[PDB]
């Protein structure tokens, strides 16, 4: 079975509101009327009312909730909350004006409220502009130094990982992180490991090197990272530096790093940089046969998804539903 | 046929010498025999013919002529040879005829000095020792930066590439190369994989951005590198910032690289580092399923291979095959 199934199946279950900002495109409606037809969750949409009926045709939204930054009955405490943590960063109020009449903004500010619990977007916009409104706005998590994004990888015929899943991070966002910002995003993708594969995260920092098979500037930066990670977090395993072979492989894991409580089991994989992630996921997903799903953010404050630039909206039904799980990571 | 035979057949159809410096190793006398009862190379074999003969035995090594650094013709012109090339780096004429009776440096000088086409070692010495007389005495082929290590990958039911056939650069030896580095590693491993795989080389320079879809010094570096290549080469058909995607996949090309010379069928993938490219040949290798052949190595005056230590005598074979195609670049 599917992850997303398994996902947006255990995302029936909640009940979470969802502000999809992108609705002057028409992708963004035929997900939004698959929704509330199949229960995954309900759905604020952000946009001018000539969009909505009239756009996509013929088709049942009177479960949705239509809300335009000049119709809604709270919409001056936006302009003011915004306002507030822009309050460092040049910008006045008919500024906040300017900004804030935009779909997303106000799917964004709407969440930093409770109004609604969760944000997709990212395909009719970018992965640039998408992550400002998720960054100025919403911030991050207490346990969290930074927003990042992640894939979950299932290979096929494979007695690796999670019987053949992963999540591979950060291969979204992170173009450069740093030593601190690399043992940070150890730590969040273990929590989101947990929450969506629902098993054991062994988390693995990878490198060419194993345990000091090699030394340069590269691998001391991840060995550091390792200890670093180590520390935030005791209770789970990671371990650095770690080949894949090592770190997915009993046989090879027995001789390259002996006693470690990650090598040979990993199923949480952690890379030094953007040019790794993002090439390690297509490579599984191209080669290996694997599928992918993300980018999917962490370590924010209440979720807020990006999407690959050109796509289907039956990948966004797929958003919507892990932005619903996420939803369910803080409120206990 | 699996890219190891049609290497094998090439090889026999040519001419080539061989130097096997692992004399006192059974595994290369082993090696030695049935590269000779199969036509695969002639064989010079570095060592002691005494020992030789004790350790041979049952073994039909008489096609092999050998050659033994503390007598032969030759050595005090290869003593010479070596002080005229460390001269300037500390060896002294005493030191040099003392390094020059290991087997290993006696059967790199033959290559340099013609009397072989390549040397293959490694199966009872670490990488280092063996990769530190080839760049000392054999040095680099006319100012390639460096010597490089590749990989061929073959993924089992690929469409991608040529056949699901690939040449991964550099993904065992090179650790952080430079700017230039890369250039140099692109075009020297397009011409590695038109030897090797016999087919039209078309070479990704990688990257978790494609056309310029993000900025950063990472993407800064891959277009320096992609525009240095393409004036160093004209010819070779060299991509701008390429994820794995757009390399591969002729759809994703349709999207994010139109009108590309590499993108959508690219078959030769450049790493930025080698954290990169150790991960992403073992994602191949590992959960492709790829078979993967050598570290090989390139960009040297002649060829010279590192063997694993716990290669078989037939991998020698095989490494032997190899070297003498790569051997078919120089000539005349
Ligand atoms: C424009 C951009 C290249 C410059 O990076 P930046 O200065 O850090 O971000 P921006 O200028 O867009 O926005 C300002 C805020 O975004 C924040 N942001 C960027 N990356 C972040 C991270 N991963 N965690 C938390 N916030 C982040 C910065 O911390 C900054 O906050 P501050 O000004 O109060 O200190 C870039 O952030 C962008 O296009 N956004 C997309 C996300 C991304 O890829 N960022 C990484 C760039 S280094
Ligand atoms: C040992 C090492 C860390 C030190 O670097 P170095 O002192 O510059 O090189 P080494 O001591 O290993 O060997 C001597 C030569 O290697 C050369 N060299 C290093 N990398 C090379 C490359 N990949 N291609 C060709 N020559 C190279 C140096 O120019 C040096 O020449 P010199 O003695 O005439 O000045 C490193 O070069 C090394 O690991 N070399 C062995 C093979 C290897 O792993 N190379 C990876 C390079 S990052
Ligand atoms: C040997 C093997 C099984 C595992 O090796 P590994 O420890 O994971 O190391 P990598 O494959 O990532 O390659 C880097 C290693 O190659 C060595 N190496 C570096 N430069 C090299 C070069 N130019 N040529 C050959 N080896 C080189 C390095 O020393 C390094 O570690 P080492 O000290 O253990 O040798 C691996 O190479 C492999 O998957 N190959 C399978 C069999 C094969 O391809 N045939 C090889 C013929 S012997």
């Amino acid at each position: 079975v599917t992850f997303l199934e398994k996902i947006s199946e255990r995302a029936k279950k909640l009940n979470k509101t969802i502000a999809l900002p992108e609705t002057e495109d028409i992708r963004t409606l035929q997900a939004a009327a698959k929704i509330l037809e199949r229960g995954i969750a309900d759905i604020v949409l952000v946009g001018n009312e000539a969009d909505i009926k009239a756009l996509a045709g013929d088709l049942d939204l009177s479960k949705a909730k239509i809300v335009d930054p000049k119709t809604y009955e709270k919409k001056d405490e936006y302009i003011n909350a915004f306002y507030e943590l822009r309050k460092h960063k040049g910008i006045t109020l008919e500024n906040a004006a300017e900004i804030m009449s935009d779909y997303v903004y106000f799917a964004v500010m709407m969440a930093k409220l409770g109004e609604v619990d969760g944000v997709v977007s990212g395909a009719a916009h970018s992965s640039s502009d998408t992550l400002r409104p998720a960054v100025q706005i919403v911030k991050t998590a207490k346990g969290a130094a930074l927003a990042s994004a992640f894939f979950i990888i299932s290979v096929p015929d494979c007695e690796y990982g999670s019987d053949g899943t992963f999540l591979f991070a950060d291969s979204g966002m992170v173009e450069m992180p740093s030593v601190e910002d690399v043992a940070n995003i150890a730590v969040i993708s273990a929590k989101t490991f947990e929450l969506l594969v629902q098993d054991v995260p062994k988390v693995a920092m990878l490198s060419y090197s194993t345990k000091g098979s090699a030394k340069s500037k590269l691998t001391e930066a991840t060995i550091a990272s390792t200890k670093l990670a180590q520390e935030l977090a005791p209770d789970i395993a990671i371990d650095g530096e770690l080949q894949v072979d090592a770190a997915i492989v009993p046989k090879v894991a027995a001789s390259k790093a002996p006693g470690s409580p990650v090598a040979g089991k990993a199923n949480v994989f952690i890379f030094p940089d953007l040019n790794c992630g993002n090439i390690a996921y297509k490579i599984a997903q191209r080669l290996a046969k694997a599928e992918a799903y993300g980018p999917i953010t962490q370590g924010l404050a209440k979720p807020i998804n990006d999407l690959s630039r050109g796509c289907s909206d039956e990948d966004i039904v797929g958003a919507v539903a892990i932005t619903c799980v996420q939803a369910a990571a803080q409120d206990k």
